[PDB]
């Protein structure tokens, strides 16, 4: 139990207790989730359902965010083929190549239009348990490619900040907001991608699961052309504020460039905070078995859940 997440709970509880409809049920499930109680439902589906009502209030909160929710990844392609905004971000679930069904596992795409440039951010890992995320990313990339977009101008960035299999959509959302807040660096990455290159990819692609597989297999496992890199080398510290792993926070603050060793809360704070401190401020035990107790601290940062509570408070306050 942690005072910060508890504070977030106390902030949200009235809004849910005053809510009506499916959003009350969702908010209650989120409160249970955060509090450390059991959740008799999958949160990928819940988040997927109530993503739009958020996206709206977040687009209000930060004009210029340009966040969109696409039911398919083909709707992303349809959206690309328009003289729309010069820069927009989209959240979408992957599609199973052998069934054509959407399978949760959402990702976010920071997009610039011009020969368009696409940046897919992976909250978890590129490869996956049974090489599933890999071939799914492959489907997405192939479709983007026959859409007309050159694969040398698309980049998937594995962050490995998310350690759970449930919080895809919230990580995607926070990553959208942060991609808007950190527009400059993304503009840099896009200027790079326009000429078909990615900064320090040579070192940074190895640090991903995709890198280990490409080095252990020595044959193309992900599509020829598509770029990839580890988040800590190309993204700002904002993308790791919700990393569950404290070891990750430690290893990130220990980086020589010291990009991840700064302060991670707004400067308008009496008490400063860095990555590790924030991780420790949202540090709670986790929810699996007693027979299968795990090595390393069984604990993690439930900061992302607090992000969920945050979004729900914003929506429920926005509606009333
Ligand atoms: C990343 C992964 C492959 C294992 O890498 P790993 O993190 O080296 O495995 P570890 O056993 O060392 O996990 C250690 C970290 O996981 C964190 N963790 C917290 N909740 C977790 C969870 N539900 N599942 C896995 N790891 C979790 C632990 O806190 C620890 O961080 P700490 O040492 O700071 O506490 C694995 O955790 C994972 O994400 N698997 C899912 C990937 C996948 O197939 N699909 C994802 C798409 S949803
Ligand atoms: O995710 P965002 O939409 O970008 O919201 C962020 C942020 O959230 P993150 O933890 O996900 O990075 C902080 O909230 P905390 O969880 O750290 O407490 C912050 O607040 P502080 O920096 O002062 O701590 C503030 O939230 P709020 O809107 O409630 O003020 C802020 O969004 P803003 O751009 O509105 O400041």
């Amino acid at each position: 139990q942690s005072m910060r997440l508890q504070q977030k709970i106390n902030d949200l509880k009235p809004y849910v207790r005053h809510a009506r409809g499916p959003i009350k049920a969702y908010g209650q499930a989120a409160l249970d989730r955060a509090s450390g109680a059991a959740t008799s439902v999958s949160f990928a589906e819940l988040d997927a359902t109530h993503l739009d009502a958020m996206v709206y209030i977040e687009n209000q909160r930060n004009p210029g965010l340009n966040l969109k929710h696409f039911r398919d990844h083909y709707y992303l392609i349809q959206a690309l083929q328009s003289d729309g905004p010069s820069a927009f971000r989209a959240i979408f679930p992957q599609t199973c190549p052998e069934t054509g069904q959407t399978l949760k596992h959402h990702v976010m795409a920071d997009v610039r239009l011009h020969a368009p440039t696409i940046i897919i951010t992976e909250p978890a890992v590129i490869v996956g348990a049974r090489y599933q995320q890999l071939q799914r990313h492959n489907l997405t990339l192939e479709d983007l490619s026959e859409s007309g977009v050159p694969l040398s101008q698309v980049a998937i960035i594995e962050t490995q900040a998310q350690k759970t299999s449930d919080d895809c959509v919230m990580y995607s959302l926070n990553y959208a907001i942060k991609a808007h807040k950190n527009a400059a660096q993304f503009d840099d990455i896009h200027h790079g991608l326009q000429h078909g290159t990615l900064s320090t990819e040579s070192e940074s692609r190895a640090r991903t699961t995709l890198g280990a597989l490409e080095a252990s297999s020595s044959y193309s496992v992900m599509h020829e052309g598509a770029h990839a890199a580890f988040g800590a080398d190309v993204l700002p510290v904002d993308f790791y504020k919700h990393g569950a792993s404290l070891t990750q926070a430690y290893y990130l603050m220990k980086r020589p460039d010291g990009r991840m060793a700064g302060r991670v809360n707004s400067e308008g704070h009496s008490e400063a905070e860095n990555l590790v401190q924030r991780n420790q401020a949202f540090r709670v035990k986790r929810r699996e078995l007693l027979d299968d107790e795990t090595p390393s601290n069984t604990q993690f940062s439930a900061s992302i859940d607090g992000f969920r509570l945050q979004e729900i408070k914003r929506v429920l306050a926005a509606a009333q």
